[PDB]
DNA sequence: GCGGATCAG
DNA sequence: ATGCTGATCCGC
């Protein structure tokens, strides 16, 4: 159970240097969130009441646009990596897996998941939790070929749909929906791997449609989730995993009611720092959000308080946005310790060059370079440059990172950097 | 623009 | 012994 689980975990982790970095953090987060409860204590019941009043106006001008037209599917591939471990290695179906190493796991399956082992669970932690468990490196690139066989299905629904990672995707279906109802029989019939199944003109079963095209063509089982907006859809998509589905059917009262009890650390967004942080404030469930909506819009950002409400009133995207272009890209690499500065100005070269690579991939040009530096207490540092003309090649992305880290080097001095980890990034792509 | 932080997958 | 990429947000 959660006690057993979380006892050994603490009881294997205890005093590492990872363990009191995280106390760090927690400690911090709590300082946060003492700030925010004496910011609460000075809010007076009339600015409360202003903020009430405006707050509701917005909310008005939100409900008044709710759109319940369209029908929005989120399909999510089950226990993906494991499973395709699984699909091609019978010796494992019946056992506890991750595909991982033993420094950190991608994923697990639902037989290990039993144990508390989870994805980005480093390994030797999760045989402490199990220690019959197999773990089995990964291969990217089976998983991204499955992948193509995936999308392959959905472009049938939804050709401009949007791809997530590689196991996951939102669909919009009301296009197809509409010219599936009138659809003879035989546009909707598929083989078992002359022996036919047929399905419905209803989301529901173009739904299952799907996810049973996915299993003939891939022998892998993924969930969904139905509903007219991508936020819904993707809580859905979570209900009945593995290999299962859930609609939310396009009206106001649907939304409402699945809605009212839904805790917030389910939408997309809310971690674990914001829902520590609105539980400070006794919101856990989306009505509750709802509720101290004036509150929060005193209490949180603009951008933040407005989201919130889109939340607590369930709304979100109808409408797919194309895949749009990058605005970032990075490599960084994590290593046993580095003292050396000659190795560490190396590595950066090294980095650089791999980074230079990837920009000729797509022909990118950027003018702001920042390193990431991440030393073996586990504390991260960025540090950044934008510079007049765009830069593409080893030569120059290393002419600035090479005296950024000359910069952190020296302002250490005559300490050494102990590094675990160095990143290079760039970004500022033209418009 | 910078640097620290949050979140997702 | 063993704890990646891209996007965005919150102050500055
Ligand atoms: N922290 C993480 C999360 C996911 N991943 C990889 C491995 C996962 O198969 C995939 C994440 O997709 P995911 O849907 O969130 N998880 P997974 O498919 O394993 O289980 P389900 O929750 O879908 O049943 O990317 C990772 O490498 N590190
Ligand atoms: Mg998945």
């Amino acid at each position: 159970d959660k006690e057993k689980i979380n006892k050994i975990i603490m009881e294997a982790t205890k005093g590492s240097r990872f363990y009191g970095n995280e106390l760090k953090k927690e400690k911090q987060v709590n300082q946060r969130i003492e700030n925010m409860m004496q910011q609460k204590a000075q809010i007076t019941s009339q600015q409360l009441r202003k903020a009430q009043l405006q707050v509701d106006r917005f909310a008005m001008e939100l409900e008044q646009s709710r759109n319940l037209s369209n029908t929005i599917v989120h399909i999510d591939m089950d226990a993906f990596y494991a499973a395709v471990e699984m699909r091609d290695n019978p010796e494992l179906k019946d056992k506890p897996i991750a595909v991982g190493s033993m420094s950190m796991l991608s994923t697990s399956n639902y037989h290990a998941r039993r144990f508390g082992v989870r994805a980005a669970m480093p390994g030797f932690i999760a045989k402490r939790l199990c220690p019959q468990l197999i773990i089995v490196p990964p291969n990217f690139d089976k998983y991204r070929a499955v992948s193509k066989e995936v999308k392959e299905i959905l472009a049938d629904y939804d050709p401009n749909f949007m791809a997530m990672s590689l196991d996951e995707a939102y669909l919009n279906i009301t296009k197809h929906l509409e010219e599936r109802q009138n659809w003879p029989e035989d546009k909707r019939r598929y083989f078992i791997k002359q022996n036919s199944v047929v399905f419905g003109t209803s989301a529901q079963e173009v739904v299952k449609e799907i996810r049973f095209r996915i299993e003939q063509k891939t022998t892998l089982t993924a969930s969904a989730g139905i509903a007219p907006n991508t936020m819904l859809a993707k809580v859905c998509s979570d209900k009945n995993k593995p290999n299962g589905q859930y609609q939310i059917l396009p009206n106001r009262q649907a939304v409402m009611d699945f809605i009212k009890d839904l805790p917030i650390r389910k939408v997309s967004g809310i971690g674990k720092v914001t829902e520590k942080m609105l539980k400070a404030l006794g919101i856990i469930t989306c009505t509750e959000l709802y509720q101290q909506r004036a509150l929060l819009s005193l209490l949180f950002s603009e951008t933040s308080w407005h989201y919130f409400l889109h939340i607590s009133l369930g709304l979100g995207s109808t409408h797919l946005t194309r895949d749009g272009e990058r605005k970032s890209m990075s490599v960084e690499r994590t290593f046993s310790e580095i003292n050396k500065a000659e190795e560490q100005y190396s590595l950066c070269q090294e980095l650089c060059s791999e980074l230079a690579q990837d920009l000729q991939k797509e022909r990118l040009k950027g003018r702001t370079v920042t390193i990431k530096l991440k030393n073996v207490n586990f504390e991260v540092k960025t540090r950044a440059s934008t510079v007049s003309s765009v830069v593409s090649t080893a030569e120059e992305i290393f002419a600035i990172a090479k005296e950024l880290l000359k910069t952190e080097i020296d302002a250490d001095f005559p300490h050494p950097l102990r590094l675990r980890l160095m990143g290079v990034r760039i970004s500022s792509f033209p418009n």
